[PDB]
């Protein structure tokens, strides 16, 4: 078997090749609104966010859903524009939400009035459509919400009880604004914008760093959905909000993007094993008169401290209100993230904030002892709680009961839907007796727990995946891996007598689906390895003999696929029975124009951390286009999902609990050795590895643990010390540093610098200089120990980049350097002559 | 001519070669004390700082100077130990003073009592020897100066008027302490140690960053040498001090050496074209009773503001008192550093600090209008003022006159000694009339200005070089370049009827000399290219017929040379007549074991900035040992002093005024082309360049301007934007940015990133990550523009290093990487095969 060597191009030639081979976000956030026009030809209008084309802002569009279609032809819904033609907190939110696009990122809608609310840059805007005032046939002018606030307004929400009122955050405090009267009012006085962040560490209505980065919670306040009528003809609007105190949280410095300043910005960063923010619940009570003017605002606090009413809770993972606004609900985690609670919180638990110790005691006594936190659900696990966005509360049927659907892996090790009924008993704890509550004084008895789904597959509840409940037919629509861990599909099931799960999406594609609130339509963004992404609308219907049974019918195209790219060869999905006892899936990019009797250099691209699956039946010709480019020059490219990756259940995910970095490369090498036994064109004497974040971390572990296998490792923004990473992520998978001294040591590449090769052209480190997620200190301290251990390294910095690469010139330089590095140190003939 | 290729060793082999080839500060700060022992065999005891041997702390030693010697034999003076067996402000001072050694860095001495004062780590210590109490024959126990101060005490000075009193700095305020009574007293209340540096930017008795880094001034307070007797039997001690306000000075962040913190330290850094600190003079008046107890301390300020009494002055370059303490003196610069003034300041210019506006006016009126600042000397230049340590005031002979020796380049363009007599006239400015002074109201008339030296050569007045004045014989001893710009020599001359300059040191060596206060002995640290450094004592004497004439005689050895190193071939000093009209000197390291008919790879080592001369007749086998190592592997090594380097006069130095970076590489290339025409073994198709600081700056300019000449450039801690460097240095050589837009642009490599090669393995950047002198931002912003211009680079960071390399593991890694980089990209056969 002859060694194939890649053509040795110059730096300028590789730049030109990359520019020539380089030469639009699909519609999303769908909403169905009924036309109610018996004589008219349309049943529904759909609204959605989309980019008008290749390079432009995201804006609001609408399309018309016809009552009937020509089933001979294919209907292309035309996009109608709904609308007429960054600060530091915007930049950081875009990092936390992983937003790459510009324009409207989300929108609020009040169905009763048809009021849209949305942020477009520095402005908060509103338009009206689909309400009682009817449906526009032309673009609407965005109405600017005027303000006296000097700084950026973030996170605007419409009051569901009254669409004249919005709330928003300004300098980490909650404000409200009436979009008819133009009354503007600050509700919380917790932060001072003039003060330094070392002095003022308090915020209201805001999700702090760990909850944006590690729990995908971006709001810290929630409108009560109903208003309380007053005897004066006015009403009371309520807002539940989280209040944070970050005083005890460590401050770290991250280089300012303005490099000319030679200054750093301060950041409240809870590193693993140190203090998370001090958190509590608060309620703002807004009294409004008959003509919509604010009478007074009463800020209210919990009758007893948060640490007493919610013993052992570190994180408020999720929160909201019950449908009729009777209770506030919250999903609460302990520090270990092995205990989840769903707790109902009555507004009667909140008393006015009072400094007068005489009046404060009068208010404490005015609240009954029967008013108590209600733990309606509590679960534990020896692996970890995976937080999700699934939680549905049915309308209150009986007085002292709550009926709800929740999802959990804790019973079977796979995420499944459960219908639960909890009894709201009076607690035997009485705070007037002047003691602390016993462990289970607020726990509710379970009247009923019914498994809706089950099996060796999971329901999805993150990244937009959720459920839709048909309360009439008593069905629940959900996304799952029931047919395959390589494809997401839409399913429907009864939650009354659960049994047969009907798949509503077509096999051979992975789907991401939105179901109409009216449960008679669904949209699917679908793709596979060979075909780029499409978006189609499907009408739902029941057979006349069985309303429980659901059928699908293609209705119209929303986005047409471009078709297979002219210059892209998709990879082949493969699999192998691992010695670990699991099927592990992989992707193989064969070198283009295979010559026989020749073995080729191999590049292993890796992530290998939790919360990600690289191998699945989706189109990889956009985000992983350059793996096809490597194959086009004569590199074998391999991707393998090792244990710890997602969509395979909690056991498979929990394989590296307490021992991150110790098991992943075994699977990666096992998959490489399986491939090389079946394929003789894989040269195992020229294997490179490359990844970003956890991928860069494992790229370093690969060269450290297995220099016998891996010639070169290119590690982007890698974790090198787990003590440097944050509480939410690190303690979930690795526990507290005191309870895992060996795991933290072995899992940290920087603590083992002397195990790297004493041989150059094998280790390349890449890092965004402004990275506030994986701090640059990970690289600088690894270099410190590499220099101290007399070890060679190559380094590239991206001075304008954080954790991701956003500036196209940085991306072009990264692709060019990496391609040139693989050529000179792995692929080319000169790379072979250099090895000593 | 065949190309010679260097042996291609592995990383591990080069590390071993460097370790095998790798396998003590000479005595300094000398002081002569007369024994006055007619019957005894010794005339003098000398005290000095030295390291006991190879690796140990610097401490105080003494040696005995015999009245007679055996002129047949060579006397080795034996070293007697005088003594019995870092904070952030210590680290930064060691950076500013370029101290590499540990232990006692300096010492104070009061001759009247024999009291030594010195700082050894966190302690201030005193011993007594050579006073009226006699001379020890054994080591003395250091007496700790006890304190209640919690933080490090810096810059301890003995009161010359009273050796019971010392002053020191603590948290940027002046304290005094009596080493007999143990009374301790804070004199200034200008700084709060508990406050953050953003809030409190004031200091007293301290030299700020630019004056430590760019003017070699490390103290900000000066004892008055005489005490004023009071009618009570007590006395008044005085301290002149500088008070600084850095409020308007820009704050920059430098990474903390504790990388685990991920924090940065704040630094007051006056970048070019921005505010220097607000400075003034202050006087502390300490009244002491008959038994040495403090009665009261009166802090005093100037009668009118500093900006009025010293119009146009930015920098207090130097300060002190006249011998009898009648006046304080100061050497003052304007911002452009083209105007120097020597100004006498009477204590009567200072009034008590008073808030009471009624009493303040009473004190202002109590001071006569005849009391005024006296400008005794003022000079200007169109190049720049070079500050030096030469300033001698003779004892006051007449009432309204001052007689002094100063040094200046402003008259002839070469630094020479001048004896000046100034008339202290009453100024016609009267402050009671309520106006501001006219430009020349404080200028004194020059009665007499006499050139003591002259010619195409300079007197030295920095880095320890100074004058010694024999007021009896009326001679002045000085160091100069009169015989050669490649050697420093000791000279003596009359300052009464100046004429013949007698050289007291032997040619064939460069000398650094200390003359006894008694002017009958001198010590020389001398070396040359072939012989490492020696230290010898020479007795001075006059012929019986002419006391003006001075002769030398070897007396004894202090430090014996080790002799020529066994594994070191010195370079050859060469020179060439430049097209610029100057002789330029160079150093050539021929490749070891020259083979004929073969051309070798060439490495040009460069500094090329102001204040440095690399080429001279000194031993280079210590600091530049690794240039010999490069020659031993087959590299031609070249060093050239381009225009702008020192020891050649102000015209030669002023060649790159306003155009730094534009002329240096022309000289370097001219010297290379001269060498290659005379020597055929120089391969001009394989030239590398390497330097640090200004050297790294010019290494980048070399690759940028002349990629036709230079294959590879390795730039350490380089200046890439002159706007990022400081006021004192940058504005001296380049002026204000507004007055030199093109010079700052062309002189900044980062503004011209698109002129670098689109060809890898040619540019290596090295930088200490903690560098507070040349900020790391120089490299990060250059990388930003290189990435944006699609240009390749190699990078090495030293995370534990500032501007210099102190940790030996960092130095070993730097030498190993550089040697390996030259092998792989310039010297070896593989380096030739790689070029596309
Ligand atoms: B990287 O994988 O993007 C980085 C290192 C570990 C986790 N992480 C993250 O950015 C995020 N905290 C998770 C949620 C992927
Ligand atoms: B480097 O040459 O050490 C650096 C860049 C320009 C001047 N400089 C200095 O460190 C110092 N400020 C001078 C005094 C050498
Ligand atoms: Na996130
Ligand atoms: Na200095």
């Amino acid at each position: 078997l002859e060694p194939f060597y890649v053509e040795r191009y110059s730096w300028s030639q590789l730049k030109k090749l990359l520019a020539d081979t380089r030469k639009a976000k699909a519609p999303h956030d769908f909403m169905f609104v009924k036309r109610n026009d018996p004589d008219g030809p349309h049943s529904d209008r759909i609204y959605y966010l989309a980019m008008s084309g290749e390079n432009r802002e995201n804006t609001l569009f609408y399309s018309e859903i016809p009552k009937t279609i020509n089933r001979a032809a294919v209907l292309m819904l035309s996009w109608k524009p709904l609308l007429d033609l960054y600060s530091r907190e915007e930049e950081l939110l875009r990092e936390r939400k992983r937003i790459g696009t510009v324009g409207i990122a989300s929108y609020d809608y009040h169905q009763g009035s048809g009021t849209f609310l949305f942020q477009a840059g520095s402005g908060i805007y509103h338009v009206k459509d689909g309400g009682p005032q009817g449906f526009t046939q032309q673009p609407l002018r965005p109405n600017l919400v005027e303000t006296s606030c000097p700084n950026i307004r973030m996170d605007p929400k419409l009051c569901p009880a009254d669409p004249d009122w919005i709330a928003f955050i300004h300098s980490n405090d909650i404000w409200i604004s009436n979009i008819v009267t133009r009354e503007e009012r600050r509700l919380t006085y917790v932060h001072n914008e003039l003060a330094n962040m070392e002095e003022d560490a308090r915020s209201a209505g805001v999700a702090t760093f760990v909850l944006q980065e590690e729990f995908d919670r971006y709001s810290g306040y929630w409108w009560c959905p109903k208003a309380e009528t007053t005897p004066s003809g006015g009403k009371i609007l309520r807002i539940l909000y989280e209040e944070n105190d970050e005083s005890e949280v460590e401050i770290i410095h991250v280089t300012s993007p303005m490099l000319e300043t030679r200054r750093a910005d301060s950041f409240r960063y809870p590193k693993t094993g140190t203090a998370n923010p001090k958190v509590t619940f608060k309620m703002s009570e807004i009294m409004i008169d008959a003509e919509g003017r604010i009478i007074d605002v009463i800020d209210k606090e919990l009758i007893q401290p948060f640490e007493i009413l919610f013993e052992g809770v570190e994180y408020i993972a999720r929160a909201g209100w019950t449908p009729e606004g009777k209770y506030a609900w919250s999903i609460l985690l302990d520090r270990s993230q092995t205990r989840l609670q769903i707790v109902l919180i009555s507004p009667e638990l909140f008393i006015p904030v009072e400094d007068d110790v005489m009046e404060r005691q009068r208010l404490i006594e005015s609240v009954p002892d029967s008013v108590t936190p209600l733990i309606i659900y509590e679960e534990t696990t020896d692996i970890w709680i995976n937080i999700h966005d699934i939680f549905h509360v049915f309308p209150q049927s009986h007085e002292e009961e709550i009926e709800f659907i929740f999802a959990s892996e804790c019973k079977t090790g796979f995420r499944h839907l459960y219908k639960i009924t909890s009894i709201l008993k009076e607690s035997k704890y009485k705070r007037s007796s002047g003691g602390l509550p016993a462990p289970s004084d607020f726990k509710c008895p379970i009247k009923e727990e019914i498994a809706i789904t089950s099996g060796e597959w999971e329901v999805l509840g993150r990244h937009g995946s959720n459920i839709q409940v048909d309360e009439v037919r008593r069905l629940v629509y959900f996304e799952g891996t029931k047919d395959s861990p390589l494809e997401h599909h839409l399913y429907v099931v009864s939650y009354v007598n659960p049994g047969e799960v009907t798949r509503l999406t077509d096999r051979g594609y992975s789907h991401s689906c939105c179901i109409s609130q009216h449960c008679d339509f669904f949209i699917s963004k679908y793709s596979n390895q060979k075909n780029p992404h499409c978006v189609s609308l499907y009408k739902l219907s029941s057979p006349e003999d069985d309303p429980t049974c659901k059928t699908k019918e293609f209705w119209a195209t929303i986005l047409d696929s471009a078709g297979p790219l002219p210059d892209y060869t998709p990879p082949e999905i493969f699999s192998f029975e691992s010695t670990t006892g699991f099927t592990l899936y992989g992707m193989l990019y064969k070198p283009h124009d295979l010559q026989p009797g020749k073995k080729y250099p191999t590049v292993l691209f890796i992530y290998g951390g939790p919360q990600v699956q690289l191998v699945n039946n989706r189109f990889k010709g956009v985000k992983y286009f350059r793996l096809n480019t490597l194959a086009s020059l004569g590199y074998v490219v391999v991707v393998i999902d090792n244990r710890g990756s997602c969509h395979r259940g909690l056991k498979f995910e929990g394989a590296f609990k307490y021992k991150m970095g110790q098991i992943e490369i075994d699977d990666q090498v096992e998959g490489l050795q399986y491939l090389a036994s079946r394929y003789d064109f894989i040269d195992l004497d020229r294997v490179g590895i490359h990844g970003w974040s956890y991928g860069g971390y494992l790229s370093l572990m690969a060269l450290m643990q297995r220099s016998d296998i891996f010639r070169v490792a290119i590690a982007g923004a890698p974790v090198t010390l787990w003590i440097f990473y944050d509480t939410g992520y690190t303690e979930r998978y690795m526990g507290h540093p005191d309870q895992n001294e060996q795991g933290y040591y072995l899992g940290s590449v920087a603590m083992q610098a002397e195990k790297f090769p004493s041989e150059p052209n094998r280790l390349l480190l890449l890092h965004g200089f402004l990275d506030e997620n994986v701090h640059f200190a990970h690289t600088s301290i690894l270099l410190s120990f590499l220099v101290r251990a007399g070890k060679p390294y190559d380094l590239q910095i991206y001075p304008q980049e954080r954790h991701s690469i956003r500036v196209p010139e940085s991306g072009e330089h990264y692709e060019l350097h990496l391609l040139h590095y693989l050529q000179e140190n792995l692929g080319s003939r000169i790379a072979a002559l250099k090895v000593i």
